[PDB]
């Protein structure tokens, strides 16, 4: 396939950093209070991406990341725009991110990637907390320079550059205000580069432009001068704001590409790719289509690229086998590890024991989530719910700050299917605004039905950002082994607001309104494109 179409991945992976090691491209994204945090995706062509690891296996940023006492928890805090690079000299990946005023470094060995055309064996990833720096590198962009000195560009509304110690664990020096926009416009989203002898920093003007800065002195400390890379460019997707932020990366053939993202709410922020050309005077420019738009299709960045993949694809059936989750799953806040187990053996399965007593889904620990692929997808959870106890509520949630679910309520000796809507957080502070209402009752389910209940969410995430239209999701259940599905409840209208940042997700939850002791088994999950 000699060309590709935008977007390259229709899944919420915001604040991307991209770089190349040998034959492999790596992409790092932001995850807020979702745990594990800071996913890493891998590609051979900048187009087909597979998740391979997460840089922060459990969030270590403070006790609120364990959701100890309900809303506002650490909702919409945690990992904002951060940065990742691979250091050849010690075969180590470095992830830095500022969270609530301190900067955290997590590192992993690379399994000798520099020597194996950039491949990291799946077993070699092993991320550990390596340092904390007592300066906030808001919207950090790491550069490992050609002489092995490490720098971080950061800031909002103006850009600073810090020099780190040789081991990357301490700040040695900061130059403040290496760039300020001359008309007082806010910039942020720094990514930092050393390209053919010169220093570049990419910054965004939220949320519609990207500037390229270049050091006027040839020093990493600048000062820097700017040119526009994109400003309010049209395409390649409608109703998804503007392509901005992101970063630039070289393919093995020496050609450069700009990987930006779109505000494709209600789905989230998704990556788009364009080629770059370099001017004779040493600046990069986006290659547009014949109409000056970010093109819907372009030549493939790598020809005859490897197609091999690690682990389960986004749409692959996941029966929760083995000892670890696939790279697609993330908990809402850190999980209580004493309250879930992956069963292993022939069948696998995930046991979710109730971990929180609450009437409020947003206060519940151990809600397991994953990204919805767009523009439309069905997510199906298969459960055994015989272990539910009085007051337990479990099910499949369309999860965000305006949420709905289809699930099972156990009251006394009755288990029944319900559809619940009007679950809402207040965008001003993220306290609960509504704990929901039963919008429809489904049937009472007997023990045989309880042993195999299938819960289905059909979500439409077709972009609607900036429009007056809200997309809708519908909910279904099966109590005949997935052979027949029955619709339950109204169509649920989804928010287009950007304030929660993360897109809508599919999730499975289990909590109690009375007491702990109950459990469900999640036998499987499947996402189908619809
Ligand atoms: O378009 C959705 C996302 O917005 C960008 O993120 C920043 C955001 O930008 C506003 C988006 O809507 C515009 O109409 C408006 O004019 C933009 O300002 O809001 C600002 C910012 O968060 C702030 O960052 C600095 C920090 O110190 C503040 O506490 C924090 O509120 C946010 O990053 C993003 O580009 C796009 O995806």
């Amino acid at each position: 396939a000699s060309t590709f179409t935008n977007p390259v991945l229709w899944e919420d992976h915001p604040a991307l950093e991209v770089f190349r090691v040998g034959s492999v491209f790596y992409y790092s994204s932001s995850t807020f209070a979702y745990s594990p945090g800071a996913p890493v995706l891998k590609s051979y062509d900048l187009v087909h991406w597979t998740p391979v690891t997460h840089s922060v296996p459990r969030l270590n940023f403070g006790s609120n990341y364990d959701l100890p006492s309900g809303t506002p928890g650490a909702y919409v805090k945690g990992i904002w725009a951060s940065t990742l690079r691979y250091r050849r000299s010690n075969d180590r990946f470095y992830w830095y991110g500022c969270v609530e005023g301190r900067t955290y470094l997590w590192t992993s060995p690379g399994g000798n990637a520099l020597a194996n055309n950039g491949e990291v064996p799946p077993s070699a990833w092993n991320w550990q907390h390596t340092a904390t720096i007592d300066n906030c590198y808001y919207d950090a962009g790491l550069l490992i320079d050609d002489d092995d000195t490490m720098y971080i560009a950061y800031g909002n509304p103006t850009i600073n550059v810090a020099q780190l110690s040789p081991d990357g664990t301490r700040q040695v020096r900061v130059q403040q205000r290496v760039y300020a926009h001359p008309q007082g416009q806010t910039v942020e989203g720094a990514r930092m580069y050393k390209i053919r002898g010169n220093y570049y920093i990419l910054v965004t003007r939220p949320a519609d432009a990207e500037y390229v800065l270049r050091s006027t002195t040839g020093s990493p400390f600048g000062p820097y001068e700017a040119r526009t890379l994109v400003s309010r460019i049209q395409g390649p997707l409608a109703n998804a704001g503007f392509a901005h932020q992101g970063g630039i990366v070289d393919a093995p053939d020496g050609t450069w590409h700009y990987v930006a993202f779109m505000d494709a709410y209600p789905g989230g922020r998704i990556p788009v790719v364009a080629p770059l050309r370099w001017t004779a005077d040493g600046w990069p420019e986006v290659v547009t289509d014949s109409q000056g738009r970010w093109g819907t299709s372009y030549p493939i960045p790598v020809r005859g690229a490897k197609n091999a993949t690690e682990g389960l694809a986004s749409t692959d059936l996941d029966e929760f086998r083995g000892t670890r989750f696939s790279e697609h799953w993330e908990w809402n806040h850190n999980p209580d590890t004493s309250k879930f187990t992956l069963l292993g053996g022939n069948e696998g399965g995930l046991i979710l024991r109730t971990a929180t007593v609450t009437g409020d889904l947003f206060a519940a620990r151990n809600t397991l989530t994953r990204r919805i692929a767009g523009p439309k997808a069905s997510g199906i959870f298969r459960l055994d719910v015989r272990g539910m106890r009085d007051g337990d509520r479990a099910g499949a949630v369309l999860f965000r700050d305006r949420a709905a679910y289809i699930g099972v309520w156990k009251q006394g000796n009755e288990a029944r299917i319900v559809m619940v809507d009007d679950l809402r957080l207040n965008e001003d502070g993220w306290r609960t605004a509504s704990t929901g209402r039963v919008a429809a009752n489904g049937p009472v389910i007997d023990t045989n039905a309880q042993q195999d209940i299938w819960l289905r969410i059909d979500a439409d995430i077709t972009p609607a950002f900036g429009t007056n239209t809200e997309r809708t999701t519908t909910f279904y259940y099966s109590i005949d082994g997935g052979r027949t599905y029955t619709r339950l409840g109204p169509a649920f209208a989804m928010t287009n607001s950007w304030r929660y940042f993360t897109g809508y997700r599919f999730g499975v939850f289990n909590f109690s309104t009375k007491s702990l002791g109950g459990e469900v088994k999640v036998k499987g999950f499947k996402m189908n494109m619809i």
